[PDB]
């Protein structure tokens, strides 16, 4: 196997961009669920469709979406992906994570990723948001790691570490940032596990994941994080718990995608603003 | 990655069939181990080789077999696969599970799958049959899920649920159906875990699988079930425990395929008739 | 999927070799870490680069290395791979394990493999060497098993067993061989788990692996062992624990590849000689 992209394809995509917009972003954001809004919270908004951008993964089947939106979020220069790629759609991971490498070349130095995810910790509840303190990359154990293949020294090392992937500073700020707006639910913290999907977990599987010590489960994110870290970026992210994963044979409920888009609307602005004020914590460039 | 088959390839395979046999099956059965017999228990039997059928995965290396057999089993219209495809043979999962999609288009609305499997629960013994109440789809965690790729809305949703994959009704009937023939061994019930093979588990691996809460382990089935569910079918199945998986370093025994084909002959008719009377439980069409 | 090599490609590579060197090895050794030295400990040393050898996986990117070195180690006819292939580099497993099949055709009947690996057992310490008593083949669970595809009856069975992969005799000799040179650290024994890499584990992942009962973790070896066993070879191996895998969020240390090459030099000769005297235990040919 081999990454389809050549070092220089990344550079070409970046420069293109570096010259079709005045913006120079510092924070990349990958939503999410609605986030929805954040496109409005932005200001100075300049949109591109993925389809216009050299090399950008070709999202394949319409529906899709596919806008890079650059602008300013709470006094930070931002670029946000509305719609992402997933392994379950058929993309090899070096396509799923291509944007991340573009972002680093645009000058970006922090990455914020968010997602919807099923709650595995029985303590959680629908609507909680969970801060990501660590992950379990199950696909990665078997081979599906977006770094598989020859390493490009210009991006990072052959064997990078992930033990510190979720910036401790940013996690503190966020827990602080959240109490100083006081809320009826606390900010949650824990381990995200990625599985590949696209079908949802059985009860026994859900039990496996709890045993492994996962608190939440979803189908993305982890690869983008690994590539972000390989690159140098500072990374921080979290999960809107959109559903309690099932957990015993009694219950007559199942997990669906109605509930995920629905819930994504309950917290539509809860997060819209969370992320937005979070911006003020993220350091600045020298 | 991409499914090699186009929506219309399925339709073409079905129609072909829908016109080379008078039968219209309602129950698909995928054996199994011998089952062997069931070809005889059938009546009105019309055979096809896979090799004659448009698009049917090309089983590759002779030995193989490869007969679709249509007919009547205990007053149900049935179609049965004698010999199946496996991931360990090299087939992508969208080939392994192609027949299942054909069956749905033939009008079939229930699927019965069976297999041989190693016992992980120490309580089980060689010869038991285990009813499948749930699965752990380890390949699926990493990417090897037969639904990976663009979803075809005409078959099912993008994110289907598997928490209820093994029809509770059918499981009751079967446990009942079995006591009303009274036996010296009970019907067993539990979790099937799929691993990809083709080599057999080490002791440490066997220990991993017990810890995860699996009761039996084999190399198939799960994908066909996921595709069956994605499609609407009612699904029910089980495992002939052909061997006790090893479990500690003391023992001087290993797992082989002699014992699997051998044992498959001990229960040759035990199941031959089990499945056969089971037919009478499965509802009917309106 | 399909193995790229044809039965006869193996034969062609072997014969070539069987006629460009006088040596006829009995023991294949796959290092390792430095082992470094063993090239010197050899005598009668005849080197080939992989690049000169028909069919030998093309190591792709220079740096690489790539010497088969034949000769005599402590009165055994040996062939040793300096540098190996890994799944994380992009090679399909049927390339990673190609040499092993060549070795069997050269007449070789034992295989010794060694590697660097992170310690998961808290009892271990940097510098220990761990004897491999068993493995957990996580990639194998999902599909990445070097035997996937049509089986070639001339090498081995379709469904071979791995429960006895690590020769009990050889393990005894080694534990004995080691006490009769008395040391301040004991020889360690346990389970090696393979993960695919190339990035290092998170804390949560490390915790998963302990729970599964792994004592050490690395990114290779297991596939070569499975192919060795499929073939008939006697197999024995171990791990230089080059680093203690991290294990809790407190610690401010990470895993790197400095430490792995460094430590590989601490034990440079500790193992250089261990393997070397080990030679005297391995039986002989009739
Ligand atoms: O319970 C779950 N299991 C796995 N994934 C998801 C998700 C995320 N939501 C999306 C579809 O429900 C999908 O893209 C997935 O990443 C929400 N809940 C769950
Ligand atoms: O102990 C086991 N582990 C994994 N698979 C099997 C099987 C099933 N039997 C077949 C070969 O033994 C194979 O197709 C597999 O699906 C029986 N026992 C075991
Ligand atoms: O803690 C670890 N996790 C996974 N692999 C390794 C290794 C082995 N060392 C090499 C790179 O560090 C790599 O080829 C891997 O197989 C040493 N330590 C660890």
């Amino acid at each position: 196997m081999e990454n389809g992209y050549t070092y220089e394809d990344y550079k070409n995509t970046a420069e293109w961009l570096l010259s079709h917009t005045k913006h120079r972003p510092q924070v990349a954001i990958i939503c999410g669920s609605g986030l929805g809004g954040l496109t409005d919270k932005l200001t100075q908004a300049q949109i591109f469709d993925y389809s216009e951008i050299p090399n950008f993964p070709r999202s394949t089947v319409p529906g899709h979406a596919g806008r890079l939106v650059f602008g300013f979020l709470n006094g930070r220069a931002c670029v946000m992906m509305q719609g992402r790629f997933h392994m379950y759609e058929g993309y090899p991971l070096w396509k799923v994570t291509f944007p991340v490498r573009v972002f680093h070349l645009l000058g970006v130095d922090t990455l914020v990723v968010t997602n919807a995810a099923g709650g595995l910790n029985p303590k959680f509840e629908v609507g909680d948001i969970m801060l990501i303190r660590d992950h379990i990359n199950l696909p990665g154990f078997s081979g599906q790691n977006p770094l598989r293949g020859p390493n490009d020294e210009r991006f990072g090392d052959r064997f990078p570490a992930m033990s510190d992937a979720y910036d401790r500073t940013m996690r503190q700020r966020a827990l602080s940032t959240w109490k100083q707006m006081g809320e009826q639910r606390e900010l949650q913290e824990g381990t995200y596990v990625m599985v590949a999907g696209p079908s949802f977990e059985t009860v026994a599987e859900c039990r496996v994941l709890q045993k492994l010590g996962a608190d939440a489960v979803g189908m993305s994110t982890v690869p983008e994080v690994i590539v972000a870290r390989h690159c140098g970026l500072r990374v921080f992210g979290f999960s809107l718990i959109t559903n309690k994963v099932i957990m015993d044979y009694e219950s007559l409920e199942k997990a669906n995608d109605e509930e995920v888009l629905a819930a994504g609307k309950q917290a539509a602005q809860k997060l819209e603003q969370f992320v937005s004020i979070l911006m003020a914590s993220i350091p600045l460039p020298d």
